[PDB]
């Protein structure tokens, strides 16, 4: 009634544009095949405030649920939780970016806790979590990883310089 899953997958794509990227979330649907729409329906600073609209069922209903990211820059942290949720009583998307020596580590700390009318014991999704994490976060992780390296971001070299100002 309560999985935490962390998975945890390394990418050597800058913090800048890892920041920057997964901020957009405009761009979620070119990265995310899971989803067809992504929906700004405000922007508390911190808070983007989105809904997150699938394509249609089988009977042809639309679904989609508002979902709060919160980006939290100083332990690199992001928070998404979701407002709409149903078999998933609880759930908190925690986004950590570990910047290591290989490269930026994008950990996905999914809390979450199943109860009402779930056939699984979250250790089940968890199981299938781990699986499509690795899935679909290296699908991000060669997605993103492809941009940093189209777009060459930050070098060491703007400032191999440094502006000898402390003021």
């Amino acid at each position: 009634m309560a999985g935490h899953t962390d998975n945890e997958i390394t990418i050597a794509a800058p913090m800048e544009l890892v920041w920057t990227m997964t901020n957009d979330i405009e761009k979620w649907p070119g990265l995310f095949s899971e989803y067809a729409s992504v929906e700004v329906l405000g922007r508390d600073d911190d808070k983007v405030t989105f809904r997150l609209t699938m394509h249609p069922d089988a009977d042809g209903k639309v679904w989609s649920w508002v979902s709060e990211r919160v980006a939290d820059p100083v332990t690199r942290t992001v928070r998404a939780q979701r407002v709409e949720t149903g078999p998933f009583q609880y759930m908190n998307i925690v986004w950590e970016y570990a910047e290591t020596a290989e490269g930026t580590v994008m950990r996905w700390t999914q809390d979450f806790a199943m109860k009402p009318d779930a056939p699984v014991d979250d250790a089940w999704m968890t199981d299938n979590i781990n699986r499509n994490s690795r899935t679909q976060m290296a699908l991000i992780r060669d997605r993103i990883e492809q941009a940093a390296g189209e777009r060459r971001t930050a070098s060491v070299l703007a400032d191999l310089e440094h502006h000898h100002h402390h003021h």
